[PDB]
Protein backbone atom coordinates (compact mmCIF):
# COMPACT_ATOMS: atom_id res chain seq x y z
CA UNK A 1 0.00 0.00 0.00
CA UNK A 2 0.84 3.74 -1.19
CA UNK A 3 0.91 5.68 2.18
CA UNK A 4 0.37 9.01 2.05
CA UNK A 5 1.60 11.63 4.71
CA UNK A 6 -2.19 12.29 5.53
CA UNK A 7 -2.88 8.76 5.73
CA UNK A 8 -0.08 6.90 7.42
CA UNK A 9 0.36 9.11 10.19
CA UNK A 10 -3.22 9.36 11.07
CA UNK A 11 -3.47 5.79 11.84
CA UNK A 12 -0.66 5.21 13.78
CA UNK A 13 -2.02 8.02 16.39
CA UNK A 14 -5.45 5.75 16.14
CA UNK A 15 -3.17 2.92 16.60
CA UNK A 16 -2.32 3.71 19.67
CA UNK A 17 1.56 5.17 18.63
CA UNK A 18 1.02 8.57 19.53
CA UNK A 19 3.50 9.27 22.24
CA UNK A 20 4.31 5.77 22.62
CA UNK A 21 7.70 5.80 25.21
CA UNK A 22 7.20 9.34 24.91
CA UNK A 23 8.07 9.51 21.67
CA UNK A 24 6.17 11.99 19.41
CA UNK A 25 3.87 10.90 16.54
CA UNK A 26 6.32 13.16 14.46
CA UNK A 27 9.49 10.45 14.88
CA UNK A 28 6.94 7.67 14.37
CA UNK A 29 5.58 9.01 10.86
CA UNK A 30 9.14 10.53 10.11
CA UNK A 31 10.73 6.77 10.75
CA UNK A 32 8.25 5.34 8.27
CA UNK A 33 9.29 8.06 5.65
CA UNK A 34 12.63 6.85 6.39
CA UNK A 35 12.74 3.77 6.65
CA UNK A 36 10.54 2.49 4.04
CA UNK A 37 9.49 5.97 2.29
CA UNK A 38 5.96 5.12 3.71
CA UNK A 39 6.15 1.78 1.73
CA UNK A 40 4.12 -1.36 3.72
CA UNK A 41 5.50 -3.68 1.31
CA UNK A 42 9.00 -3.08 1.26
CA UNK A 43 11.14 -5.70 2.28
CA UNK A 44 15.01 -5.80 2.52
CA UNK A 45 18.42 -7.88 2.77
CA UNK A 46 19.94 -7.71 5.71
CA UNK A 47 24.12 -8.51 5.23
CA UNK A 48 23.74 -10.60 8.24
CA UNK A 49 21.48 -13.41 6.53
CA UNK A 50 18.01 -11.70 8.35
CA UNK A 51 15.61 -10.03 6.58
CA UNK A 52 13.84 -6.50 6.64
CA UNK A 53 10.08 -6.69 6.89
CA UNK A 54 7.03 -4.35 7.12
CA UNK A 55 6.68 -0.27 6.69
CA UNK A 56 8.59 -0.28 9.89
CA UNK A 57 11.45 -2.22 8.18
CA UNK A 58 11.23 -4.09 11.77
CA UNK A 59 14.16 -7.01 11.17
CA UNK A 60 13.12 -10.70 10.56
CA UNK A 61 16.54 -11.66 12.63
CA UNK A 62 14.88 -11.68 15.85
CA UNK A 63 11.59 -10.55 15.97
CA UNK A 64 9.86 -12.68 13.40
CA UNK A 65 9.66 -15.73 11.31
CA UNK A 66 10.60 -15.84 7.72
CA UNK A 67 11.26 -19.27 6.79
CA UNK A 68 14.76 -18.95 5.86
CA UNK A 69 17.36 -17.69 8.50
CA UNK A 70 18.52 -20.05 10.90
CA UNK A 71 19.12 -18.63 14.69
CA UNK A 72 15.94 -16.34 14.77
CA UNK A 73 14.34 -15.43 17.89
CA UNK A 74 10.21 -14.59 16.73
CA UNK A 75 9.48 -13.03 20.44
CA UNK A 76 6.75 -11.25 18.34
CA UNK A 77 4.68 -14.53 18.20
CA UNK A 78 3.84 -13.33 14.45
CA UNK A 79 5.37 -14.48 10.79
CA UNK A 80 6.89 -11.47 8.92
CA UNK A 81 4.48 -11.10 6.00
CA UNK A 82 1.87 -10.03 8.34
CA UNK A 83 4.30 -6.99 9.02
CA UNK A 84 3.39 -6.02 5.02
CA UNK A 85 0.19 -6.21 5.42
CA UNK A 86 -2.23 -2.64 4.42
CA UNK A 87 -3.52 -2.80 7.83
CA UNK A 88 -1.19 -0.83 10.07
CA UNK A 89 -1.80 -3.08 13.16
CA UNK A 90 0.83 -5.74 12.73
CA UNK A 91 3.70 -3.29 12.16
CA UNK A 92 3.12 -0.75 15.06
CA UNK A 93 2.14 -3.76 17.38
CA UNK A 94 5.45 -5.11 16.90
CA UNK A 95 6.74 -1.86 16.64
CA UNK A 96 5.83 -0.73 20.73
CA UNK A 97 7.09 -3.98 21.67
CA UNK A 98 10.58 -3.29 19.76
CA UNK A 99 10.20 -0.23 22.31
CA UNK A 100 8.73 -2.25 25.00
CA UNK A 101 12.79 -4.01 25.69
CA UNK A 102 12.87 -0.50 26.60
CA UNK A 103 16.47 -0.57 24.41
CA UNK A 104 14.11 2.94 22.59
CA UNK A 105 13.49 3.53 18.88
CA UNK A 106 17.10 3.09 18.14
CA UNK A 107 16.67 -0.14 16.96
CA UNK A 108 16.00 1.87 13.83
CA UNK A 109 18.89 3.11 11.93
CA UNK A 110 16.88 5.79 9.90
CA UNK A 111 15.43 7.27 13.43
CA UNK A 112 18.49 6.58 15.21
CA UNK A 113 20.97 9.67 13.26
CA UNK A 114 18.60 10.71 10.40
CA UNK A 115 15.65 11.44 12.31
CA UNK A 116 16.76 12.97 15.28
CA UNK A 117 17.94 16.70 16.48
CA UNK A 118 15.33 17.52 13.58
CA UNK A 119 11.95 19.35 13.69
CA UNK A 120 9.58 16.80 15.20
CA UNK A 121 6.35 18.54 14.01
CA UNK A 122 6.84 19.34 10.67
CA UNK A 123 5.51 16.06 9.43
CA UNK A 124 2.44 16.74 11.06
CA UNK A 125 1.61 19.93 10.56
CA UNK A 126 -0.81 21.06 8.19
CA UNK A 127 -2.20 17.27 8.71
CA UNK A 128 -5.43 16.94 10.92
CA UNK A 129 -5.19 14.37 13.82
Amino acid sequence: KVFGRCELAAAMKRHGLDNYRGYSLGNWVCAAKFESNFNTQATNRNTDGSTDYGILQINSRWWCNDGRTPGSRNLCNIPCSALLSSDITASVNCAKKIVSDGNGMNAWVAWRNRCKGTDVQAWIRGCRL
